[PDB]
């Protein structure tokens, strides 16, 4: 195809094109006279990558590599996914969003604005790839820890899709990052000469609803109803509203809502293997938030009902506390969702007296307030239940409800701890050394996405996410459970994803949800056939001959 | 896209490109300074078309028009489909096959040979269109009335696909004509300097079976398992064997076997509306052949069982005679299929004495022997049953079992006649004027194909063809039934196809056969959205603006 | 390049693509499984070509072949150029122009209209080839023998360029046929539903002059000042005016004016070899017309001055007669050009008495009136000069000034005859058998065009055409001169063109007219390197390797 082969990141191999490939593709001379394996390209990229003194510069190098040679980009990522996941995605992707340096060389993503309503199909036609299986659309309104970033949020889909392939196995060529720019309510960005967005207040209401309706409709008209559409950092109100709106109409899901809940329930079910106790013999106190503990609570209720527990006594075991006390009948501001987990109980003021009042086996704290798990709570919880469960799932480590070493000291080294912020290994007296598990959304969305794209699943119900949580809980080995670790190491995420992708797939074929008709007998080898690998293809034409008489030139 | 727009038949409009379209596409100057509607282009094509003195020259003009401007080609066809169906398809397409003049200007079709086994996916990649919904593959072994034509048979898929769109509504851009060249057992073609084929004896056996297996596998790998694959004029042995082989593995069907049977049963069910009698009160005598009367018999048995008649007494009403007499228990050479319709009965020698012995209401003659319906048979059949049924379904009019005016005279103008060869209107005494129906395969395969492609039906069972026959039987009006016409006029085929395409579609969604998930509420308007029309598209870019501030160029 | 290779006539070889070429180009399967040499393709085209009963159908086949496979098209033409020159060019090209059947499948030519003034560069951009060396622009106003054809005249450039390559050697890919549609003064075409033109009266005056000025300017801006621009059948007034306008500004020439004169002077100089006499010992009587005998007279005067004859006594030997008698000082309507060849002489009324009065050695009759060379003129001319010269250069054989057998009888078989209309061999008594030469413009314009394009000649002066006439005169062998033949057989035109192309080239480098700088030592082998041959190229990639260590893949 000539010089254009070296500009296509999905085709360009750089100095890994063999001489025959260079001669056949018509690109001989455009590449230095050096023929390299992908391993040498990887070591050269690593040598250049360690020269940087900041995470933003590492991000720039990785995004440039993705713009040049995407197979080498995913070779880099999958080489050590634990060390590049925080660089191409959160936390570094947000710090790069807020501090864009006109980064993306190759157009990476589709910017669809509110002023394009009615012409979204024409904009989808701008994307070069026309066989798209996954779409990660963002609004830029609630970037993790950064707030409203508007059009700067494009790095978040681009990043998360990079994890669809590095962690899952999704082809990074049927993936499309979309940014719906409806304006931004960020005065810092509005008064900025280097802002690349619309520079007006964020549109809301029926115009916004119609924009997203037409977006889902156009994406499914162009790419099929099986196109997996994931909603990225939308505002929690918009997030949950649109999730309930498009849940059963499109192959849509939300990772900030459902992936987080799945990871939390996976940690809980993994801790169940430490306590050697059934989920039915548990009671949960939460720190409810704006669809943060609500999804975890619903998924945990589903896990309870799975064991043959009716929904009534299943939701009986859930208590919610948020800056006001328990959720009892019509306390002050109970909404239609808080009343679902409302216990008819004396109104309790704060956390300490409810942890004392009902003896909890697991406290799941996601409230974005620090130190909410005071020492006395940990101590009397360890006294109540041997081997309790403490979940400081707040993302900002400065705002975590507890800390690893605090939980392990005050509980005398028998409190199963897990967080969402990186806590280093805690070594205590009595030889008690713990590796506290780190809950990561990359455990759920890559495997679920790979299974959904492999099977052509039409809708992603909550049963799929409970199943994902169960598989992740089964991923942890006994050796890691002894170390107090609740999630499998990220260095195995690929394999984990595969397993999830199979189980999900199984479910979809057991409940008539998958569209892929031939119904593979070996779903393991079927999913393995769709897993994208960074290994280079061969660009040499397949030559063959005919049996010497059918091939005759037939001269007169 | 420039000069290449005028070389693409699916895009080129010739002198129907408006000046703005010519300027936007960069083709201004390449087209004469004449701007035409499609009606003027149609009248000019017609004026040039009537200048020809042979049907082969008309075929050359139509194929050239298809190579130039396919929307005008299908405008021509759909303008008067009754007069162009015998030109782009049988009988003229065979006479053009045997007398090729190096016709096809644009590459129209894919020639896959036996010597390409193992590399068929690479050959499928040669086809420019990559979204293919229908594949009409031929072998060239049993072209209608012409015999083994080998690689000359390419005109038959190309022709039949032209009827998929002219009669049905199928997009003639997701249609792919394939010719599997395995050699030819035609000495006239082997010893021919102008033959375009392989020039060796036709390969058979396991090599041929493996070639077709790999062909179906490659077609479904590249184009999906929902790709409709129709088998064209294969040898009847190969035809039926491959039909039973790939019937339930792929979306495959055979029109020479199943479409013919559907048209015959449609004529029978339409004659049922003349006799005002139920199918249960009928007995059928056939002229069995090599899967010609066998398919009609099976479909008629299915029609009988549909009325709550058990299969035993249903197949009781079928008698088969072929140059040997009845099919009674082990007469001389009963196969595994003849024994299915075998009656325990005294062995009868010829046709006359079985028509006398069991009084038949319908004689379905497809045996390729002439005059087999002698005068005495017609007369005593008219005497036995008032308003009998005579079916001379033999294609060569020189070899038809009976004739229109003969059947109408000897039966005293009350014998419902139908054929497969064109019989002109018969005017008799007593003012008896009859328009004998002409059974045409174009009544079945376009509508069935449109329904299958619209609904993504995975397999085409015999119930679909019985349903097609029922719909076609319902297509005939009472005014035409009074004239003794059993099939709707071809000038309405489009509409007929649509109706079939809907009913088929209904069936597929009632029996969980369709893959298209969203499950349209209005299947009529859903199928109408996929019907291809010869009306030109607009090649003008959709221009629009932004609200005057988001569109600001933002100068420093 | 895939399926698009088979749509490019300059690349498509049809069934002459070898299996390796088909596999490398990605076109395997699109072509029948038959591998042919160009000789078999030629014989198949010939077999299909002889089936036609009209010249228009032969023209349609040849134009279709040019639209499919242009190398095979020029193989056909150059195979027997004498039998295809009257089919792809005059006289058949005009009969096809007037009787267009919406012929050209592939866009063949550029239609630039008067309403495109100011945007001609954008229209030149529509032509796919961007390296153009020759442009044959027509107006359609004075098609040979057909009159104003307007936009139907596009076949005339397309035809003449086909002779640039079949007769000359010009690459038919740096050739561009242009039609300047300024309207048409043809009421038959204006009131015609199938006319493809502008359908208004022909624009003239300053608008037309500005259109042609901008056309020459745009053609030379896009394709260089060395682009050879030939003016086709313009009106003689417009023809001569534009010729004098753009003669010394662009590489422009006119074949209806200058090629005709060159062929006539070539016939005269060839007859000089029969009379064994120098041109100085000759006197010429003409039948002057609207720049028909004027160009011949000027070129003949130049030939005279070449022999060291001053211009005065050189033009002394020219006499002009047109329906009024001689051209003497201010007879009735002498223009500024007739006065140049005006002799101070008694005013003569008709032709007979001037042929009697001044004894002419050569009568050059181009006046489009029949029988103007009456028997007595031929007889007394044969009596005056032994071995006279008679030139009935009128194109319509019905309007030729004389006839072959008449000239050969009345002159007693010693009158050197030549015409522009095909006169068959004349066999007379005394064993006198003559093959009268047929003057053809294809003797001049292909060779001159090939030399001009090879050398990058900037302007084509009249010296080049006199030199062309001299070379053509030298082309005739003594054996043909004995038969009374004055022009070489067309079956050698290629070679003739080459020789002309060299001599022209020599002249251009001797008078500092050629732009090609390196100044070839062997101009014969230089021109032979640019001669286009119908032989197919090889589309196989040039594969090679490196010395086993520079080619190492260099694994870690």
């Amino acid at each position: 195809r000539g010089y254009d082969v070296t500009r296509n990141p999905h085709l360009n191999k750089g100095m890994a094109f063999t001489l025959e490939e260079r001669l056949q593709l018509g690109i001989h001379g455009l590449i230095p006279p050096c023929f390299l394996s992908q391993d040498v390209q990887l070591l050269r990229i690593m040598r250049y990558y360690e020269r940087q003194q900041s995470d933003l510069d590492k991000y720039i190098i990785l995004m440039t590599l993705q713009d040049r040679n995407e197979k080498l980009f995913y070779r880099v990522l999958t080489s050590d996914v634990e060390k590049f996941m925080p660089i191409v995605y959160t936390p570094t992707v947000g710090l790069a969003c807020q501090h864009y340096g006109l980064t993306f060389r190759r157009p990476r993503g589709l910017f669809i604005t509110i002023h394009d309503k009615g012409h979204l199909a024409t904009m989808l036609n701008s994307w070069p790839e026309d066989n798209i299986k996954a779409v990660v659309v963002t609004d830029g309104e609630r970037i993790l820890g950064l707030g409203d970033l508007g059009c700067y949020g494009m790095g978040i889909p681009v990043g998360k899709l990079a994890l669809y392939t590095a962690c899952g196995g999704v082809n990074p060529q049927q993936c499309l990052p979309v940014l719906l720019d409806v304006g931004t309510n960020n005065e810092e960005l509005l008064r900025d000469p280097l802002y690349i967005g619309l520079k007006h207040q964020r549109v809301h209401g029926k115009a916004y609803d119609d924009l997203l309706d037409e977006f889902m409709q156009a994406v499914t008209d162009k790419f099929g109803i099986n196109c997996l559409i994931q909603f990225e950092d939308f505002a929690n109100a918009n997030a949950f509203r649109l999730l309930n709106k498009y849940r059963n109409k499109y192959c849509m899901f939300n990772d900030d809502i459902q992936g987080t809940a799945s990871v939390a329930v996976a940690g809980i079910l993994a801790a169940l293997r430490i306590t050697k106790n059934k989920l039915s013999n548990h009671v949960f106190v939460f720190q409810g938030a704006g669809e943060a503990a609500m999804g975890i609570a619903h998924l945990l209720v589903m896990a309870l009902e799975k064991e043959g527990v009716p929904k009534a006594e299943a939701t009986r075991k859930i208590w919610m506390v948020d800056s006001k006390g328990l959720i009892v009948k019509g306390r002050s501001h109970l909404n239609h969702e808080k009343e679902m987990f409302a216990q008819d109980h004396p109104e309790v003021n704060s956390l300490e007296e409810v942890v004392r009042l009902v003896k909890p086996t697991a406290i799941i704290g996601v409230a974005a307030i620090a130190g909410a798990f005071t020492e006395q709570i940990l101590r009397d919880m360890a006294s109540f239940h041997e081997r309790p469960i403490i979940f400081a799932l707040s993302n900002p480590t400065s705002k975590a409800e507890c800390t690893a070493e605090k939980c392990y000291r005050v509980t005398e080294g028998r409190g199963i701890f897990a967080s969402g912020s990186p806590f280093k290994s805690v070594t205590l007296e009595d030889g008690k050394t713990f590796i506290p598990g780190q809950g990561n959304n990359a455990y759920v969305f890559p495997g679920v996405a790979l299974g959904v794209i492999a099977g052509g699943i039409r809708h992603i119900p909550d049963e799929i996410f409970l199943l994902t949580a169960e598989q992740i809980a089964q991923e942890v080995s006994e050796q890691h459970l002894s170390q107090g670790r609740l999630y499998p190491p990220l260095s195995t995420i690929r394999d984990v994803s595969l397993r999830i992708a199979i189980k999900v797939l199984d479910y979809a074929y057991k409940h008539n949800l998958a569209s892929y008709y031939p119904e593979p007998k070996d779903k393991e080898a079927f999913v393995r056939s769709l897993v994208y690998t960074p290994d280079y293809d061969s660009f040499t034409l397949d030559s063959y001959t005919w049996p010497k008489e059918a091939m005759n030139v037939q001269t007169v």
